[PDB]
């Protein structure tokens, strides 16, 4: 009932090992999914554009308090947040509590706003021009949207596990980013 | 399509920053709101009142174990919960035991009993007479529960952060309270 | 509404202390309770019967890692789970990510697929003969089943229980299992 829906493409066509969708599956139940799914390839998205910014010697200019602590003195990854040597633990609550705020007013799927289906969060408020897309092209920038999420996911979990294994013994000369420093 | 219920009232009128309420929100995600914020008010006012009613020295008679630890010998406020010295944690878990106990089999809302509104616990069982007030009087009661709620819910959070400051070196003499020992 | 569905049998009949079936309960809630209840009788049972196993000599022949530690040396219960001397934590995480496993792609109710009642898994792909017991048999087995998982959560919660206290002096000579070691 799924299998045409949005994200069933080559080279794997419709992929559903685990079975979330077996039976007489609701579109309630694949809206849910589709809806965690997007979250999560927006959010790895986000994260795999960061580490890769922060990687590559990019920071943002002055100090992160009024202690003197400069921006480009922390180190990448998990490190950065969660060590002994880490942005302020002020900070760190800070972001979280922006995101929190993010998620319970601005992002967020307003019912009777337009939204036209899930993971549009426009509410009628901000958008850049999604109405020139055709259908086919809708179709097209959601499909990149969610494989890319998809990929960066997959990219920053590889990120995670191997900045957390350097410590253990398993530092390998990974392709492109290199030793993962 | 809210602006009109329980706890909008001047000055403020009806409050909605984060937009909880925005767009063709259901009643039942208000009701789910409305239940949450009355509970917590509930919560909030005994909490309040055991603070004040502690911190002003009264006491239970006795001593809260076989050990012989008297009442009048532990801490106010969050020392007296989580601490080195505070309550025993067998009367915490006795205490949250029955909390729960209370909760999942007394303070519910029990379907077809008759409570009229979100907060209706009398389920037909215990009522003080609701019925002799008319309507306007029963609209202004449920108001003031709620905004006595609603300023016990930020009471309590000010005297936990307070408690929670002195050891940090923040040790304002409070109006009324005075010094929050 | 309920008093006459399963589980509710001699001696005590209709048991329904806390009062979660209390007023006009939905089957729906009814439908979730009883499947919270299968799913623990289940697992207790699997639980007890393993408990069993071990504590009577049986041991899986050969070693659980590659480093030479047999399967009989590890102790029998919580200490052979969470302790200093357990059985390794990547065999435990293994273990916990089979078992989400069986929950989110195999041991679950597909919609659409036959099942009579719940806590019915069948899906129409696994059948022992089910539909050779007539409807008096059904029930009788389904009750069985109920019942036993009641009795081996009692059970099992009293193994752990009696596990964990032997530290603490409380080491008493269990009827038919002795001493816990
Ligand atoms: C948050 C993660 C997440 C979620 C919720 C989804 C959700 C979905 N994906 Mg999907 N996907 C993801 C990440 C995710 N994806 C990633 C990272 C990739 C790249 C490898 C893909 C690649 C992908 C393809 C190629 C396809 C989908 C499809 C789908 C849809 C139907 C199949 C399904 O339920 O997914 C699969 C099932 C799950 C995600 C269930 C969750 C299982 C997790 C891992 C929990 C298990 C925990 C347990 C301990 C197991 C760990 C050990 C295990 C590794 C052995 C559904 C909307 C199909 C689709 O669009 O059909 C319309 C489809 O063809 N996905
Ligand atoms: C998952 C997302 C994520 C997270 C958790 C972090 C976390 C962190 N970043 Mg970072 N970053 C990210 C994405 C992320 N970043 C992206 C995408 C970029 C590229 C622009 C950067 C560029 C960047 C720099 C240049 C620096 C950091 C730094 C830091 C650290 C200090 C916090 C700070 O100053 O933030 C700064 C955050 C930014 C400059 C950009 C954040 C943009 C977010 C992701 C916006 C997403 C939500 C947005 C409101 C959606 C808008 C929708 C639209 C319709 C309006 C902290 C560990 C600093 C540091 O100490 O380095 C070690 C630092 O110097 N980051
Ligand atoms: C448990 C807390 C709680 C909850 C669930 C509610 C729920 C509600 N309040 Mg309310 N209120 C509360 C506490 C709460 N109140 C307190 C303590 C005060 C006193 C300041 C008020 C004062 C108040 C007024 C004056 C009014 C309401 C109104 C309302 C209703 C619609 C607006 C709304 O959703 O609230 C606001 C939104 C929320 C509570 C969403 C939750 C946001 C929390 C903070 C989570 C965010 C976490 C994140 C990390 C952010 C933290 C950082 C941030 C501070 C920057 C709704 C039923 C309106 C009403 O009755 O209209 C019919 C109205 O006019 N409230
Ligand atoms: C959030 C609520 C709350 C919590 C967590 C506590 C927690 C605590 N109180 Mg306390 N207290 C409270 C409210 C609360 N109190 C209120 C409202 C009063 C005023 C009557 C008191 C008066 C009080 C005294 C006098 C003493 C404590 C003490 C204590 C400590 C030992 C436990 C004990 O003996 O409780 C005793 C609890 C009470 C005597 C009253 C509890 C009443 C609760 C809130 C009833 C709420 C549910 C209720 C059944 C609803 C009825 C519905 C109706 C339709 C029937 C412990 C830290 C003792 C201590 O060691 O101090 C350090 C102590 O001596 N409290
Ligand atoms: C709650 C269930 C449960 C849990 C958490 C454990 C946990 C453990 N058992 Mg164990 N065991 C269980 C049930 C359980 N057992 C049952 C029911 C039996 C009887 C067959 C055994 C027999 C057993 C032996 C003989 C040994 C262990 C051992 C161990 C330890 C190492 C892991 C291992 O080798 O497992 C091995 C697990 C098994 C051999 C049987 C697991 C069977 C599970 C419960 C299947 C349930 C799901 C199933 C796929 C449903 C099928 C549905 C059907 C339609 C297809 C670990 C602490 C070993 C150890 O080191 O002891 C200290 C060891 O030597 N167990
Ligand atoms: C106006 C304003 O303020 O905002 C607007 C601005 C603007 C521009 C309009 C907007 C936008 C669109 C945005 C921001 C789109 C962002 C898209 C983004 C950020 C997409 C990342 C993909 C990452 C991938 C695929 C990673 C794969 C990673 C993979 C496949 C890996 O395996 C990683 C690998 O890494 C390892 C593990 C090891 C290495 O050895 C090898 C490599 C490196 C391969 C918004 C949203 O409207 C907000
Ligand atoms: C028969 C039986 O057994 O039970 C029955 C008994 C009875 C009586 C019938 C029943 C009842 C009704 C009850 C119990 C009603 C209780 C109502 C209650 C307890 C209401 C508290 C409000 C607290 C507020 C507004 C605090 C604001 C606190 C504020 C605004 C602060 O900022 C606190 C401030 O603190 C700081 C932070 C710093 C200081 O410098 C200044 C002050 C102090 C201002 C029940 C429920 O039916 C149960
Ligand atoms: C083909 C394949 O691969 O799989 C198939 C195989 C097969 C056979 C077909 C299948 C099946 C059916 C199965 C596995 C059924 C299993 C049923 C099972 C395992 C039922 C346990 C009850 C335990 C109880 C009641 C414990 C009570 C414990 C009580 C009442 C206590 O108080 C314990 C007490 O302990 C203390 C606390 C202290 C002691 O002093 C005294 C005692 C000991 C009394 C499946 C499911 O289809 C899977
Ligand atoms: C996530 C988005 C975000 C938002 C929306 C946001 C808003 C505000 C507002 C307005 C509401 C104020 C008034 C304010 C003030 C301060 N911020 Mg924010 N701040 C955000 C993020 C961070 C991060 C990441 C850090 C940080 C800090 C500080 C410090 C330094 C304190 C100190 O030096 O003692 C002060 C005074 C740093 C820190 O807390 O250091 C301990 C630091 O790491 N902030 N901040
Ligand atoms: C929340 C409501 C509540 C209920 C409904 C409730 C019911 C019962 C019942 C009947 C079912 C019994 C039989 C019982 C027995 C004991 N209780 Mg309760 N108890 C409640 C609260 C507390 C608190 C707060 C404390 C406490 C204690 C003790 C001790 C002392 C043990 C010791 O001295 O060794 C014993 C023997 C104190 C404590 O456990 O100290 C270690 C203590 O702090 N209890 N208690
Ligand atoms: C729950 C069911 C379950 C499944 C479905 C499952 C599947 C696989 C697969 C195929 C996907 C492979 C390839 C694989 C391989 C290894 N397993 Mg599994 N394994 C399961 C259970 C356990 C337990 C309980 C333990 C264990 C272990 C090991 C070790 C030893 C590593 C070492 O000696 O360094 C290796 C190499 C032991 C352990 O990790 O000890 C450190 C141990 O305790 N495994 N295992």
């Amino acid at each position: 009932a799924f299998e045409d829906e949005l994200g069933a493409q080559p080279p794997l066509g419709f992929f559903d090992p685990f079975g979330m969708l077996s039976g007489d599956c609701t579109q309630e139940r694949f809206d849910r999914l589709r809806y965690v799914e997007i979250k999560h390839g927006r959010i790895a998205q986000l994260a795999f554009l960061g580490q890769i910014v922060t990687r590559a010697g990019i920071h943002l200019p002055g100090s992160i308090n009024y202690a003197g602590d400069s921006f480009d003195s922390f180190p990448n990854g998990v490190a950065a947040l969660f060590g002994p040597n880490s942005i302020p633990t002020a900070g760190l609550v800070q972001i979280i509590a922006f995101i929190g705020v993010l998620e319970c007013a601005f992002m967020r799927d307003v019912p009777g706003t337009g939204n036209e289906h899930v993971g549009d969060f426009r509410n009628g408020y901000i958008d850049f021009g999604w109405d020139s897309f055709d259908e086919e092209t809708k179709l097209q920038k959601r499909a990149i949207e969610l494989n890319n999420g998809r990929a960066a996911m997959m990219g920053i979990l590889g990120l995670m596990v191997h900045e957390e294994i350097i410590p253990l013994g398993y530092d390998p000369d990974l392709p492109i980013i290199g030793h993962l420093q």
